[PDB]
């Protein structure tokens, strides 16, 4: 194949960044001969790209240009660090430090989402992208293939009226209904595990206990060799974001007020990477 | 207000048959000068629209045209019966035969959108029309306003991959998922109920326990001399209908096997009542 005319007017595509199920192309702008990164996906994405044209936060990915084609072909920022997953593969492991920086972007980005109504649904390492090699860098979370848009339910508009004909598991629904975003902050405690430890709390590595049964029952692998050198306040953390209950399950809020998270040179290094990030035009006074 | 011009253009509008929270007008087809009904939206009804158009079913009622103007309008074949909900009110009550040849076709009815992937969700005498003011009659099934098409659904989605960042939450749900559908079944067996006893099962009607928890517990207020005179084979079937557990409630197929459909004297009058309604072009043979 080819790519489309109206993609190759404008940019100049080059090698590849990498490989979804999916694949990422470096281009570049011909305008102003800046790189960009272009993502193409194989034939909602046309939705997802409205999605992410409405959210405005540094730690979320921006579109700056999208073809309908043969492909679809989604123009973004480069992100010259990668993607996360390849900072943790092969039981490679952060500093504590660095991943306190990262999960605080983290939670200030899928916070950003749920305030704003949009559930992620499949925060992953392999979906958080590095600004930089340095490990001091800003990060965004990326790939929204599989997001929601919170609004007005089927239960809001069913408990208006009177239940006469209604079935008694939808009126059992009501107690847990409107928790769905939970599910974002659950997974944040796995990529949060992960980070600190270098493997994953559910897996079936030389283990008898199936996957399912290890999630449900929130019991995950406590290895305490592989712990002893990550701190108190971190462990902590992780075990209130991975609460099987998802009404009992830590919200973002929650975990930005977490001890951990309270670390003021963590939350300096953030500001001066955003100031360093930003090219701002003159200001009054 | 005025009518739109296309409606119009192509009816002449005429007297109130009834009113919807909503209206519904008597109308004549100036092409043919028979009657119609026109139902009334004042500002998903084109989504509803295009559900309709696809159904072709006796019991189901059919588009003939639609509007979308300053309100909607919704043209159908003329109900003259009226709504079920009129035959029930004031604790009038229909005999028993009756209520076997109108529950008949709305089983078919029902069964026929769930083979279809369709899910009513406001099953209730005020959406069953009536074809005449004869007790022996078709009977359609109409609003589908709380509509839902069933397809693959995100959990499908989920659980096509691996769960190492998934909530337990989402894992629980497998167990009850796919059973939507038997929220029709619950409000079917509601109906069965308030036609065979001409009062209904659930209400806060001198009673202390909240409508709520009639519910969820399934315990209907059951009144022996009101049923006396109901067969024992009618309230089996109500009772397999009004079951709390949406996995253990009668299917529409179980509903149509049970004993109390088992009627072959029913069954004719309904086949005799189909030939009645259609007027067939000639046939080969
Ligand atoms: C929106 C989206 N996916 N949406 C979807 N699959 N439905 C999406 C998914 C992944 C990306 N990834 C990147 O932009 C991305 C991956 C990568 C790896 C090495 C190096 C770079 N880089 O920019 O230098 C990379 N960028 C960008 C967008
Ligand atoms: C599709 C629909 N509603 N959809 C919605 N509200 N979202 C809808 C709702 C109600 C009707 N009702 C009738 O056609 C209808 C009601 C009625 C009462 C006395 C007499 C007649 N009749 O036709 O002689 C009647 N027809 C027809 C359509
Ligand atoms: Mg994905
Ligand atoms: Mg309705």
């Amino acid at each position: 194949s080819v790519y489309p005319k109206a993609l190759r007017d404008e940019y100049i595509m080059s090698k590849t960044l990498g490989s979804g199920a999916g694949e990422v192309k470096l281009a570049f702008e011909r305008k102003t001969c800046k790189k960009v990164a272009i993502k193409i996906i194989s034939k909602n994405v046309e939705t997802e790209i409205e999605i992410l044209k409405k959210l405005n936060h540094p730690c979320i990915i921006k579109i700056k240009n999208f073809f309908d084609a043969e492909d679809y072909y989604i123009v973004l920022e480069l992100m010259e660090g990668g993607e996360l997953f390849d900072k943790v593969v092969g039981n490679k492991r952060l500093k504590e430090a660095t991943c306190k920086l990262y999960f605080y972007q983290m939670l200030l980005a899928v916070q950003y989402l749920h305030e704003n109504g949009i559930i992620h649904r499949d925060l992953k390492p392999e979906n958080v992208l590095l600004s930089s090699q340095e490990e001091d860098c800003l990060i965004k979370i990326t790939d929204f293939g599989h997001s929601k848009i919170l609004g007005e339910t089927s239960l809001m508009r069913t408990l208006c009226g009177t239940p006469t004909y209604l079935a008694p598991e939808v009126l059992v629904s009501v107690g847990t209904a409107g928790y769905n975003r939970a599910v974002d902050c659950w997974s944040l405690g796995v990529i949060l595990f992960i980070c600190l430890s270098g493997y994953p709390p559910f897996s079936e590595h030389r283990t008898q206990v199936s996957l399912k049964d290890q999630i449900t029952s929130g019991k995950y692998n406590f290895i305490p060799e592989v712990w002893a050198e990550v701190s108190e306040k971190a462990l902590d953390l992780v075990k209130k974001l991975l609460v099987v209950d998802p009404k009992a399950r830590f919200t973002t809020e929650e975990a930005l007020r977490h001890p951990w998270l309270q670390d003021e040179d963590m939350k300096r290094k953030f500001q001066d990477l955003l100031s360093e990030e930003n090219e701002s035009t003159a200001l009054p006074q």
